[PDB]
């Protein structure tokens, strides 16, 4: 069994951060070790919630529990999403270089949420300035959205041929694959949602129709996107069977919760289209 | 359906809400995880790191849920392993709240004490809660012998008395008694044993013992309670509930041996959940 350290927040109704990559990632046959950043009742684009933040120090405390029981060489992957405060984000980098010592062969995967190209940045403060000088160094994937690729580097992206040169000058500050996970207004076509995976030696391409959920747009489909790319490289599956799996994984899962009326993403009612989607999308290689 | 599962939660391995919410939602059901604690693995490594929640998150985390109208969607409330007498008043609060948001909600209460054969392992505050406070809000109870002994001041030496007592706990709340271990007082030492009471009927049920030497896998007891509410949630009768949970459990139980494992391999046994190979008939009294 291949085993994830995913250090994300929870809310207890509803999907997002962990509690909307968890149960897609272990449904795939991966375990899951969730370290719960948050213990919130709802994700906060209600409006409103009730919960707590853990403290920073919290996370760290918890590594040391599972090498105090000789577990923490088990794992296979480090995963990271929207991150509350740079203290925090310090934190599970420390979690990472731990892993790493107890297994030199783990991944981290990193999802340097900032916000959504279409509505502008959500991050606190000090974190843009976090992904960019502390860990897109130390990542060894990352899954930058349009704007959070423009951020990284500081550099405007206008389409997929800049985009792959872009993405490739990351690289060169750490991670060896790069997931632009929506392409935006970079893509080749407006009327297509599109997503790039970019390595040393090659880029594919990706496209599937867009899902119009108009004004409540659900959370966690960066979340789902980041935790099952993360899922299908770990089980050893060729970059563009990964890429297309995703793809119309998370498709699915939209389509799904669209056709229920539901705002939160239905990641457990989509469970056996998570496994088997029937929609097929193919990538393109560059 | 939607369970509210207010236990404890394991970052690594399976225990409380870590044992139970990955099979709950594989069986379709949903599951809204309120963590009492978050550990870096469950207390019987004999060492763990992490924290307890403040009691009063557990009621703050309901009135959210309330804030955005859904705690009226919750069909049950789960609880498990409690830590102290005041998790245990904020669980029931808990409970209140939902029932007030779905008057036909259920709790479900697993009244965990200790093991019928390593004995106690709860503060006394926690066995009074459960017998004065506990027991008198729920609609179904998971007693192990010990804990049913507990709760009704009573030797129980045989599967006859088992199901007199069990009832005897009904008149004072719960409708539906599952005895998760009968322990000696069973058919047959050599077989594990359940009982699922309600007023007008008793199933019995058995299976093989699984040898796990000195470290006893943690979590048997939350999965059967969580897998049983899930099978009564979804409308299975009685006698197909009690076969499910007891070949499901039985499923995970041998994954875990064959791969050498202390901990219930609930991921690597997902598709037994669901389908279990095995098959264990249940026998009305
Ligand atoms: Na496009
Ligand atoms: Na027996």
């Amino acid at each position: 069994m291949k085993n994830i350290l995913s250090i994300q927040s929870h809310v207890v109704f509803g999907h997002a951060g962990n509690s909307a990559a968890e149960f897609p990632m272990r449904r795939m046959g991966v375990n899951v070790w969730p370290l719960n950043t948050v213990q919130f009742s709802n994700h906060t684009q209600y409006g409103h919630w009730t919960g707590c933040v853990m403290p920073a120090s919290h996370l760290t405390d918890i590594v040391q529990g599972i090498a105090d029981i000789d577990r923490l060489k088990d794992c296979d992957a480090v995963l990271s999403g929207y991150i509350g405060s740079p203290e925090q984000g310090s934190h599970i980098l420390a979690a990472v270089a731990q892993v790493k010592q107890a297994n030199p062969d783990a991944w981290y995967f990193c999802d340097p949420v900032m916000g959504h190209p279409e509505k502008g940045c959500i991050v606190a403060p000090g974190v843009a300035e976090f992904f960019c000088n502390e860990a897109l160094p130390a990542s060894d994937m990352i899954a930058p959205n349009l704007l959070e690729l423009e951020q990284l580097s500081g550099e405007r992206v206008e389409n997929v041929e800049q985009a792959v040169q872009v993405a490739r000058s990351l690289c060169a500050r750490g991670p060896k694959v790069v997931l632009v996970k929506h392409l935006s207004r970079a893509g080749y076509h407006a009327d297509c949602f599109e997503m790039l995976l970019v390595t040393a030696d090659d880029a594919w391409h990706i496209c599937r129709p867009l899902v119009d959920f108009g004004k409540r747009q659900p959370v966690g489909v960066g979340d789902l996107t980041s935790g099952l790319l993360l899922v299908n490289l770990l089980k050893g599956e060729p970059l563009d069977k990964a890429l297309e799996h995703v793809t119309a994984a998370v498709y699915e899962v939209m389509l799904k919760t669209q056709e229920m009326g539901e705002y939160e993403l239905q990641v457990v009612a989509a469970q056996e289209t998570i496994v088997t989607p029937i929609c097929q999308f193919t990538a393109v290689r560059l």
